[PDB]
C-alpha cells in the first residue's frame, strides 16, 4: 500500500514545538526503547531525528523497509527504523509503495513542481545543516509548509505526492 497524507501526518511526530503533533526527540526514542543520550554518544548523527520520525510514521501506516535500528519496545518491536534521511529517501525511491521521486535542483522548480500537492519531501545537501531532512509538505495559504521544517536552501528537493 501507499499511505494517505492525512494518516501519515497523524502518525508523524513533528519536531516543531508549536506543531499540534510535536514530540521531543527523547520521547520519540524512548517510545522505541532507546535513550537518546546513549545513541548520541554512539553516533552524534542520531541528533538528526527526521528520518527516525518519518520511519516510524511510515511503519504506523503499514510501509515497511529495511533499516538499521531495531525497535525494542512497543507494538512495533522487532521492526526496523532508518535513521539516515538519504538512506530512507533511497528506500522510498525504489519502493513500489511510492516509486521514483520528482527531483528538483533549484527553489523555483521545487516550488512549481510541488505546486498545490502534498506529500513526502526530502531536502538533500542542505546549506549549513548536517544529514539532510525528510518531512511532510503541504500548501498553506499559497505557501508550502513542512510538518517539522522546510529547508529549501539545499542542492536537491525530492518529492513524492500523496493523496
Amino acid at each position: 500500500m501507499k499511505p494517505l497524507y492525512r494518516q501519515l501526518k497523524s502518525s508523524h511526530y513533528s519536531s516543531d514545538y508549536s506543531s499540534p503533533g510535536y514530540l521531543a526527540a527523547e520521547a520519540v526514542y524512548a517510545e522505541i526503547g532507546y535513550e537518546l543520550d546513549t545513541l548520541l554518544k554512539q553516533n552524534p548523527g542520531y541528533a538528526n531525528t527526521a528520518a527516525v520520525r518519518m520511519s516510524l510514521a511510515l511503519l504506523k501506516t503499514g510501509i515497511s523497509f529495511k533499516g538499521r535500528l531495531p525497535i525494542k519496545k512497543g507494538a512495533y518491536k522487532g521492526k526496523t527504523i532508518e535513521p539516515g534521511a538519504k538512506l530512507l529517501a533511497d528506500q522510498l525511491h525504489r519502493s513500489s509503495s511510492f516509486g521514483k521521486a520528482k527531483i528538483f535542483f533549484n527553489a523555483p522548480d521545487a516550488e512549481k513542481g510541488i505546486g498545490n500537492k502534498k506529500g513526502v519531501v526530502f531536502f538533500n545537501k542542505i546549506t549549513n545543516y548536517d544529514g539532510g531532512h525528510i518531512d511532510l509538505i503541504e500548501p498553506e495559504n499559497s505557501l508550502l509548509t513542512c510538518h517539522s521544517h522546510c529547508y529549501f536552501n539545499c542542492k536537491e528537493v525530492w518529492f513524492w505526492e500523496l493523496s
